[PDB]
């Protein structure tokens, strides 16, 4: 796990994944149906959707008929009115562990290739605003029909007043993206963010056009905390077999390093984390 990077950035958290088990101080699983109203899994923290094997964290998806831990908790009908779902998967978030603002993040991951799947790398912005206001930076997103496709986008609010979600994405080809690791990259100045597959550039965007109407003032110069998940369906994906064929499958990341410069952890210090003004 090496220390330094030159442009003198230097490690300040992240996981090799090597331990005896996930680190609860790290990590933590979400539990149930958390989004989508068209997927077809539930989260749970058991070890046969979460666990370190071969020196990855591992998130392995079962077609197998599972209790909604939500199902009448949460304030979302069709969360709350589904009891089972077919497929059990897992995802981690630092939602409780860890806040970025501004560096280099790095995420090795070798992506499962089935009917469904939807393996994401992803960060939500933690500030007064809710989705899509706050901001959403996906590093990975790979949909089964069109599986050699990563997507990578910014989600936002046009203003700072509709809620409506004003995104920009792109995309790269990777030929069999799912034989070999690669490593997602995401470089976030208070200028940019650029989100690489591999030191090929997915998608930039200039933060000097995500400022918000009035004061309100960008959420992408205020904290995010990162989620890596595989989700199954989705209103835009596929949905996976009724029968549960291709399952089960595995979502490998190899690891996860944040960097930063004096510069990164300087920016950081001159902003309201709740709004993003200086
Ligand atoms: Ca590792």
């Amino acid at each position: 796990p090496p220390r330094t990077l030159p442009g003198g950035w230097v490690y300040v958290w992240g996981d090799e994944f090597n331990g005896s088990r996930i680190d609860a101080k790290k990590w933590k699983p979400e539990l149930g149906v958390i989004r989508n109203q068209g997927s077809q899994q539930t989260y749970t923290g058991r070890p046969k959707n979460m666990r370190l094997e071969d020196g990855c964290l591992v998130l392995e998806t079962h077609f197998e008929k599972f209790a909604n831990v939500n199902y009448k908790k949460s304030s979302a009908d069709w969360i709350k009115n589904t009891k089972f779902m077919p497929y059990t998967s897992g995802s981690v978030t630092t939602i409780k562990t860890k806040n970025f603002m501004f560096g280099r993040l790095e995420v090795r991951a070798k992506v499962p290739k089935t009917k469904g799947i939807w393996p994401a790398i992803w960060l939500l912005g933690k500030n007064k605003w809710g989705w899509p206001v706050n901001g959403e930076i996906d590093m990975l997103e790979n949909i089964s029909q069109q599986p050699d496709v990563v997507y990578s986008t910014f989600h936002l609010s046009p203003d700072g007043v509709s809620t409506r979600d004003a995104s920009r994405g792109g995309t790269v080809k990777i030929e069999n993206l799912s034989d070999d690791f690669h490593t997602y990259v995401m470089e976030w100045d208070k200028d940019s963010i650029k989100l690489m597959v591999d030191d090929k550039l997915v998608k930039s965007i200039d933060l000097n056009t995500t400022n918000y109407a009035n004061g309100a003032g960008n959420p992408f110069r205020t904290p995010f905390y990162l989620i890596l998940n595989s989700a199954v369906g989705g209103t835009w994906c596929e949905k996976a077999p009724k029968d549960g064929q291709g399952y089960p499958v595995k979502f490998l990341i190899d690891y996860v390093r944040f960097y930063q410069t004096k510069e990164h952890a300087q920016q950081a210090k001159q902003f309201d984390p709740e709004t993003g003004l200086p």
